[PDB]
């Protein structure tokens, strides 16, 4: 029987990305999706139009509540409902906005958003993950490359990365006696956020060492790609940087 | 006239050495506890028959909640009340246990781990840079382990670590308000006490540099260091204070 | 000549061995580089020249530092343009790995050996093969995951790998412009020195969380193949971890 | 009764303000100097005025070289000399200047900046340990090493080798009683070749106060990791960069 992986966040960009490339590969794939309903069904139509009972959608709000854990056992439950496995679970879902720390959502709001998506979920989703299993388990978080090198008053979005880094190395420690390896992939720029203008989007891209652009979502799927297969089985606890060699350009 | 400093889980062990040295350094400091008032009491008297009126506690649960805010609020509204200013903000408090991914609800883990170690370091220092010459810093008491974690401690973990996003970040963005921002980073110092003797030595063993753990004293004098004028060009810097313990391969 | 050539350097046995190999089997022409074991790298040669005529040569130097070093280097590079006119991939593995203790070699010659094959002598090579320079250039320097829990008494070693490590990072930076991109490999416990024995073998075994193994040198491969490939090309300055979680593991 | 330290390129510059400090904490110095003759007899004056027989100057090359062991040996051999112990060693002189990917030979480039910025180290590190109470060694590491200047793979090869140095040695002394740390400067004292629109563009970029560190700012970390209150910090770097490492492209 073919694998089956869950991918975060999957309705667009990035964790599409990974998606159709964990697809391409041979696998069924769960698309979580929050607001994206039309995005996440149009996108497990495309899959299943290539190959048949191959895609399911689950919709879940990652922000951090009591309820999250159920919601987290909840999507590896829908792996395990649509396929009978889950053999990959990516970590792709992200908030990701500014919070000043000298001064709309509450400081509590963005704290549950940020932490919550960014590695509270994370967290939660890889204990359902690890407790679900009776091949080739892997979990690969989606960080940051820039994470030591923040940007200016993104504190709680960067201190969700960097527990996002705490889970990979704890889990993968933790986890290796299962045979469930964990590693970790971190963009530079990949796509630039929707919102952003080109002129600004065009600063960021100058910085990048590497062609001076930008990611491709495909690109950050290959590294997923190669993390997930028999290419890396002795791969865990690392986190590989695709970033163009931005995370090394000095101030 | 003095400088003032607040001080998180202040009562006992690290926070307690690091109120008692910041006052015998000279300054005025508030005493946070959430569960030692006995304790966070008995320090303010020893401090105030010392100097008067130099050490005030004030008491604060910094677990994460709805209300985690307004508590973090008036840890550094208490510090202003009594001296007038705030200058040192010391993230000592922390919640330290096990939380095996593979089985108190998880929830009430996560509020307890991320928001002692991690949401309150940053709420408090929100409140304390907008409550602002001046030699203002904040030292947040990091782990020296935190990239050879303990078995079945992720949360815990990811808390650290965040408290290291959580520096890195606060010091770029405080800088330019002169607010320095660091870490102290313990390896084993004074091990839990509900913690097996047997397994104390264990730990003791393995550090490189004396087979003993650092004594609270020695976690202070790295946070003395950097709170100093000895240390104003230094923001966004952990130093360990770990006796070469995060050097010893497996 | 459409056929892209990789210099491997310590390639007769071993870890450089299994990279030469994987890169043939990838379809490079490879420049087998050797220092004693003339025997072993003749006979990987061969065997790949049977699998395809005019796809392996060898080609000896020592690598220990000297006023000679960087004319070797040079020549270990015109040496893979002379035989398939071009040099795609460079891959820095040779290494010198012994103790020396702070408190019949001089100290000096410990400096030559260790820091010369595992420092200098990847930069010198870095340098010609950036010199000399549908293409997908790359270098890949076999580091160590290890470098910061070192082993007693290995300072040399460590600083040499530490040294690799600003290599990776300052080349990776340099040679971006020209479309070079430059990676690790860092192995933690892999295949472990000839003569030790399986009861020492066995406590390196046992610290590793990913199985209780060391890495097949085929699995160190595995990460340089990927490195080299279509898969990683915004990928530079990113050194792999491949492990098995050990660098994870506490004291 | 009064410690003993080595400092290397102790005539100018952060050296100089590293000796002048321990000598202000009650230290006796022995100043390194490879060309710096004049600013370094002139500094042990400084010194010796202040308290005689305190300072010694020491002349020594420290490029790589097959002669790289004897020389640090003898750095050592005269703190022995001039003052019967040695209880601090610092790692201060360094080699910096490009050397581009694609004057001198590659091979000089290599014997000077992997030289003094790391075989020297090393180096001297044996001979201290050989010889041997608050006794440490302070590397003078790089807070830039993982962001480095374009064209400097050399000099930045060097410092990274420091670092596994700075490590590596404090394992390997811990039994010993010796303590292994480094100060990480970002932009402390520009280089004097370096042009003020070029000093200006560096100081624009350090997050707190947008300016370079004076050598006291360094002298002072270097003052704490030999001081009573570092005796349990052994293996540490302390960045000394005003936040500058924290500041992305
Ligand atoms: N893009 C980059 O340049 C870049 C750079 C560095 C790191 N990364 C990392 O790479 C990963 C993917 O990047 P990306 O730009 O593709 O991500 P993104 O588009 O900004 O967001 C990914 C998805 O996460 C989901 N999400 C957001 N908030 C959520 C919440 N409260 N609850 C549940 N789901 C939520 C959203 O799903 P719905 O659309 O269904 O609501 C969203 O489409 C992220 O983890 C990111 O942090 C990306
Ligand atoms: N001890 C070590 O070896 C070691 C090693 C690595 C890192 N560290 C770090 O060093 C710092 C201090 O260490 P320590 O051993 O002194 O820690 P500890 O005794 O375990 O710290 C607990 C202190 O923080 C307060 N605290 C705990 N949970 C709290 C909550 N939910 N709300 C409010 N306050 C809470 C307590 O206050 P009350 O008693 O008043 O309730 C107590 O005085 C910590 O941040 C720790 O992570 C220590
Ligand atoms: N194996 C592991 O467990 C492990 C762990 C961490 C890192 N690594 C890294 O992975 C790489 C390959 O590992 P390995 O175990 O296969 O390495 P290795 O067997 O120790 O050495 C590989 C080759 O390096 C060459 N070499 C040694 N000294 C030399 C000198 N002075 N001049 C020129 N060449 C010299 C030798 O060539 P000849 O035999 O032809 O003389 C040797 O076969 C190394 O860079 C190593 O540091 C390996
Ligand atoms: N200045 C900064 O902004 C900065 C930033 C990051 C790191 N650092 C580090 O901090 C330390 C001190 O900085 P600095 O600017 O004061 O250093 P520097 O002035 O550039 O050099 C210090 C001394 O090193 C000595 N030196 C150079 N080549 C030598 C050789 N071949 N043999 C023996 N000695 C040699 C020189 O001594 P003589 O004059 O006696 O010949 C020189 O005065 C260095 O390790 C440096 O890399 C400095
Ligand atoms: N303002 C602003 C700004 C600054 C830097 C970036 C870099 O691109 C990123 C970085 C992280 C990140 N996380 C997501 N969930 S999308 C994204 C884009 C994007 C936006
Ligand atoms: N099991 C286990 C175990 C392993 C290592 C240690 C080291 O000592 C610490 C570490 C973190 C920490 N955080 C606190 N709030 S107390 C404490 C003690 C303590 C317990
Ligand atoms: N003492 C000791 C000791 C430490 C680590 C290992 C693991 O195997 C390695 C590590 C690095 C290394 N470098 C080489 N050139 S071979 C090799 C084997 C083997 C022995
Ligand atoms: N080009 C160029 C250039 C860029 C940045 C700096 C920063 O200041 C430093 C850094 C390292 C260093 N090492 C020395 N031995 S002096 C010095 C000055 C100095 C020069």
């Amino acid at each position: 029987e073919a694998p089956a992986a869950v991918v975060t966040g999957a309705a667009k960009r990035i964790g599409r990305a990974i998606a159709v490339k964990l697809h391409q590969t041979g696998y069924r794939v769960v698309i979580h999706y929050h607001n994206s309903a039309e995005a996440a069904v149009s996108l497990a139509d495309e899959l299943n139009k290539e190959r048949s009972n191959t895609a399911v959608v689950c919709q879940a709000d990652l922000t951090n509540s009591n309820v999250l854990p159920a919601s987290c056992e909840e999507i590896i439950n829908s792996c395990f409902r649509a396929f009978g496995r889950c053999d990959v679970l990516v970590n792709n879902a992200s908030a990701f906005y500014p919070t000043p720390l000298v001064q709309g959502k509450t400081v509590e709001t963005q704290v549950a958003e940020l932490i919550g998506t960014n590695a509270i979920a994370p967290f939660l989703l890889t204990m359902s993950f690890a407790q679900r299993q009776k091949s080739n388990l892997s979990i690969v978080n989606l960080c940051d490359a820039m994470v030591d090198q923040p940007c200016m008053a993104f504190s709680l979005y960067n201190m969700g990365k960097h527990a996002l880094v705490g889970l990979t190395q704890s889990a993968a420690l933790e986890l290796a006696p299962y045979g469930i390896r964990v590693n970790g992939v971190a963009p530079g720029v990949s796509l630039l956020p929707v919102a952003m203008g080109e002129e600004e989007k065009d600063k960021w891209r100058r910085k990048v060492p590497l062609g001076r652009r930008e990611a491709s979502a495909e690109q950050i799927a290959d590294a997923v790609i190669f993390l997930v297969s028999g290419s890396a089985q002795y791969i865990t606890g690392s986190i590989i940087k695709v970033d163009g060699g931005l995370s090394l350009v000095h101030a």
